[PDB]
């Protein structure tokens, strides 16, 4: 019964290539590569959305609470990063088209543009790209059911929100349990006092002063971790994304990552940072290619082109910026609150 | 006005995903990845066919005679190797599927298989894989997967001039082969004979030892192989055994381009021969990346397509599928620079 | 204060390039690429040995028994896979050397060869390639190096250390969860239940079933395992094989999640090691055609023979995919066993 | 008899791994990966310099004039691209180190940093990064990080002819620019003037609508930009600001090679100009891969080298470091195929091998 071509619906996939250059009586060879490249990107965007929606659902329905499901969650998020690595490398194919050959069919593209990629916007919204923090110069380019899908993607819970809620339930944050945050503040305070005492002991000098100057900056940054009102301020400015408690959960997972219950959660947090890193690399690879194709010419979508695309390579689009910035507060191993054999048994 | 999704016919591309697991009311999540991965490979096969047919046409219609067209030829053949590099890497995506999760939807695939990939067979044929070259199982079982217009397209792909045949005819016309002109082959036989005579004298001069006795036997091996190049009867014998594919005169053209590659008229031609070897290497790396994956997916299990599975696929990782094997094997006959026939001012100007 | 160049000992690393063509009064430009490529490969071989020895020691010193060390074990084995991926890709650099430019300095290399790569042999040995299964190596070494290589053959391999760990896999104990007994029962019921279905298209369905029955029930023949094991065609003990299959089937159970990742990584390393070998083959074919190597091998022909399951140490982890069954056949796990496989 | 290990001097290469964490009696496992990764980069930087210096010399000694050398020049410049491609991908290895594990040995590194990579600075200089276009970090020149011979070597790298200067000189001699010959620049201005006039007449002829106002606006913009290409004084201004790098005549040569790339004598030259943009693109991609990894390693911590760290590195991902920016920006002035000045059989014959 089942045949390869029918199974893969190749009657659709391999009959979707219509050169506008040809339609308008001036067939240009490289337009075919241009079409295929975009169609391959859109297939992989569909796969990323399939994986991403399935992970969002595992969080939203509480399946993530059952830790049996963590291999599936980390495997699928790792799989998204493996797909994004290919999409970054895939620009190398379209770069075998010269700007001069591109120029021969560019006129037939106006006013279509990548601003009309539904799936790219769905992908951005569902990971959790800030709606206000987008570069000043998006949903205007969409109508009908597509506009509806995009609104759903903006209103439904993002991977960021769902990871946030899960980080807020991380074991060990309980003030009457392990009391991670209280102990951490106590240990950092005591650690810094002892570091100062031994800087003071040294003989007055340009070096000692440099050492005091650096200690004072590091002290201010480390203790700023414990300033909740500062966090709330930076939250409202969109410079941070995660709730204060979610930050505590993530830092708990970082410090105690070798504890069996935190091993795969540490892999997940690593994977989320990988996905942000590969999405900005996708953007910058797109940028470097567009510079060769357009120079300083305006895009068919109405943007300044090259200059606009450069502005999207920015932490404005880094959804898990907080997971990166937590590296600001790494401390000597021996300052990390100790685990009692009971804390160990629970993890 | 033109819209992105309309331009790219995404109403077809993004409505072509039907999970057979779901159609039998037992939806398996990873079947979606399986479908997208094959669909992406088939889009790229279609692009390779588009590049490959355009280059076949440039050879067939004689446009290749105008050397203005050589940048276009080498760019498109290089583009094929860049696409094949991505397709080799693309297996890393499907390797994120465990054998256990694959096993949950495999039953819904039978009897469909990669043997029913029309485009993969069109690609093999159009580069110039011959029915004889295919491993016994593959040889006849390959055409028997296709009916109607699909079978018509495969017949055409075998009946029409292959890239091998078209490159061969072009290599036969390589400037410098002309016995009345630069007479490459005559001068090469003379210089290699003279070169071997000087080498035999150098070795014969050496103080007697074990190391001399070794060099003598090694020299005698190299002399046998190098002088065998000029035995056209031996060339024809190896053609019939399928050990060589190119005509004797095309082989001479290939060596001309290798030795004189820096001559301006042979610069892009040398890039093209490099690209043809690249495409053979990447086709066989594609085959071997597929083998390594299938081994983890099936172990010793037989394929849905009817083959032994892992064991069959290993047999396709063979030089019998290497269309431009002769371009690789010409490295057997590389000689010291100072043995290569000199070009005087007259022949340099012509190139 | 520490300085970058001093820290990295670049006084050594960047003063280690001597072109033999230039030493013999005939400097060939592309020999520099040739030297750097091999040196970069050897640095990464050293890094893989560093990771692989550290993981061997975690198994051998008992620390792997502490399941808090599994993240470290899988990260380091995954790191080996990421290094090998780069090393496969790294052939693309040396392939920018034409066979004709290589031919200009090849004469200065004899009789040196890759057969004299100490680290490559150490890597093969330490993963657990056995000397009797090698395609017809220590003859190429002397003194301290021949010594290090004998140690690499005599000391516990990653295959042996993983074998011993797989034998202790929870759920195998006959008095306990009794996985192997339960699995045989369920596959026996599974097959005779399908025969009943099939016997009630119809010709080929009877043939395919008897093929499947024969193979599946052959899994339970321990005598047959020991035969193929002694004949070098299998590598893991029968109990280790049961552990592996336990981890495959129950991989989602928290305590088996990172172990499954580890089994996936061991298969990735075999796959990438053979891909390294095959990329080396594809390049050497263009460089040499049918010429014999400076090492005294047939060259291209000998290298092809190393692209075989003779060199696939974890071949058993691949072949376990032969014996995969419908998931409803897998012995159900009660709340008693489920709680034992929680962290 | 030559031995593998002796040939590759592995007695040096594989005895250069000293963990500072171990030297201070606290050995950290991942410091070994850190050291090997930097050592591999430096081996490849040396190979890039070897290729780059060989190609600089082929231009400088005048051998580039004999067009039989063009396969060698393009092969070696493409080889630099292939190496840089691997170096971009190589960051994936060091990314298998967590920020937590890096934090366990970071203390033993200060005040060493990548600001002290002689070869990275040599590479930047020899391609043609402007010293006055470099981003500052401590109000002083990057070369303050170097002393003695290293400082001298970097000075020579700044002073000696860069790849940009050598390519520039060669572009100025591009056949077809000579006003008494093919007169490319004269014909191009004439053809663009005509092209724009015929384009205006076509817009003038449409019925008054938003579509016309769009086309009139879009047209007068394209008109301004294209005609600007012929303003030599505008080019000289932008050249002094460092917004352009190539002389006006070199720019003409590059555009000649773009438009007539298929002419046999311009085929390998067009490949070279493509390779030069690839190298700019792969160097900036190296910088951004470095940036993305460093964000996870340090967050907003200051660098051992005295920079702001992540924030400073983001500022080097900039057209300040794009040496062949003019080759990219020429795509601004691409025109319809039929506007390109026609080649008669005489110039066709002079641009054949
Ligand atoms: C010759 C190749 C390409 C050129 C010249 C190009 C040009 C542009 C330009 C100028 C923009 C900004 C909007 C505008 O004014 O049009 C843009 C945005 C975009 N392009 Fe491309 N593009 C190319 C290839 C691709 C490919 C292969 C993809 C694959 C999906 C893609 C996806 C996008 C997306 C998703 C956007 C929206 C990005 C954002 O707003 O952040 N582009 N492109
Ligand atoms: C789980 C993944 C895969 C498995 C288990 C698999 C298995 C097989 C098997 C067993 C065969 C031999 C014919 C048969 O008996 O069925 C085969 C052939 C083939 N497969 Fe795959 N395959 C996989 C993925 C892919 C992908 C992604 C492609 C992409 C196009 C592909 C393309 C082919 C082609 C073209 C053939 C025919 C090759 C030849 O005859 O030389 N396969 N595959
Ligand atoms: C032009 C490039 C190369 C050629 C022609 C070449 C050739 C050969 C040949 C002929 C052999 C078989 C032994 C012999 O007869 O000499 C061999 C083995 C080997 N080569 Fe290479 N090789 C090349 C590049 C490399 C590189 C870059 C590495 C990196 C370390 C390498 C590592 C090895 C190793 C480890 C072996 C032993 C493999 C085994 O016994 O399975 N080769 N090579
Ligand atoms: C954990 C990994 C790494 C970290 C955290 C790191 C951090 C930094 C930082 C902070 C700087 C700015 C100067 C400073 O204040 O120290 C820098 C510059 C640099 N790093 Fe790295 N780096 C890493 C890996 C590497 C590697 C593997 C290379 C390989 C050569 C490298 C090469 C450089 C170079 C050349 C610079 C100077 C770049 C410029 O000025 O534009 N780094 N790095
Ligand atoms: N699985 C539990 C506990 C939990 C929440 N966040 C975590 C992070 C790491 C480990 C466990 C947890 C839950 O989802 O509520
Ligand atoms: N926006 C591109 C054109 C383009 C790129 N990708 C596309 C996909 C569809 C339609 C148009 C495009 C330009 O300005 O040149
Ligand atoms: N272009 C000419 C001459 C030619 C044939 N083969 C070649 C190989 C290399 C260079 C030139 C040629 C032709 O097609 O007949
Ligand atoms: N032949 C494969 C199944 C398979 C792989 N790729 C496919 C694509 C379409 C249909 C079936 C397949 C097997 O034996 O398991
Ligand atoms: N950690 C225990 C139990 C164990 C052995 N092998 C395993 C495999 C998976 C999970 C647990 C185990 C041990 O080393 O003896
Ligand atoms: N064995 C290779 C030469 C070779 C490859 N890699 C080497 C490293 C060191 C010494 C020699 C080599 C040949 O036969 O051509
Ligand atoms: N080879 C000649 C002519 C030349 C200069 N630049 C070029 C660019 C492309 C083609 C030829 C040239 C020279 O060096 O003066
Ligand atoms: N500058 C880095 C440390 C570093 C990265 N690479 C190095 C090489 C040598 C010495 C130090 C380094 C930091 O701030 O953490």
């Amino acid at each position: 019964g089942l045949i390869y071509g029918n199974y893969l619906h190749l009657e659709k996939v391999l009959n979707a290539q219509e050169l506008q250059s040809e339609t308008k009586g001036n067939k240009i060879h490289d337009e075919h590569l241009f079409i295929i490249t975009h169609q391959a990107y859109e297939l992989w965007f569909k796969q990323i959305l399939w994986e991403l929606d399935s992970v969002r659902e595992i969080f939203q329905n509480g399946h993530v609470r059952d830790e049996r499901n963590m291999l599936k969650v980390v495997s699928r998020m790792h799989r998204v990063s493996v797909i994004l690595k290919l999409l970054v490398q895939q620009f190398s194919i379209l770069e075998t088209m010269t700007a001069l050959d591109f120029n021969d069919f560019r006129e037939y593209l106006s006013p279509a543009s990548g601003f009309q990629s539904l799936q790219f916007r769905l992908l951005e919204n569902k990971i959790g790209v800030l709606q206000n923090m987008r570069v000043p110069y998006y949903r205007d380019n969409f109508k009908g059911e597509e506009n509806e899908l995009l609104l759903k993607s903006e209103q439904e819970k993002t991977l960021l929100e769902l990871v946030e809620a899960w980080l807020e339930r991380t074991p060990g944050l309980e003030p009457h349990g392990f009391n991670f945050w209280g102990k951490l503040e106590k240990n950092i305070t005591r650690g810094l006092e002892e570091e100062f005492i031994r800087i003071q002991a040294k003989e007055e000098s340009e070096e000692k002063e440099e050492q005091v100057a650096e200690f004072q900056k590091q002290k201010e940054v480390l203790l700023s971790l414990f300033d909740e009102k500062r966090h709330e301020h930076l939250l409202s400015k969109g410079e941070r994304r995660l709730s204060y408690r979610a930050l505590q959960g993530a830092l708990m997972i970082y410090f105690y990552r070798e504890e069996p219950r935190f091993q795969v959660p540490f892999q997940l947090l690593t994977s989320l940072m990988d996905i942000d890193s590969l999405m900005t690399k996708w953007r910058y690879n797109h940028v470097c290619m567009v510079h060769r194709m357009l120079g300083s010419k305006a895009g068919t979508g109405g943007s300044s082109g090259y200059h606009y695309l450069r502005s999207t390579v920015s932490d404005r689009y880094k959804v898990f910026v907080d997971l990166f910035n937590l590296s600001t507060y790494l401390i000597p191993r021996h300052w990390i609150p100790k685990m009692n054999p009971t804390i160990h048994k629970f993890l």
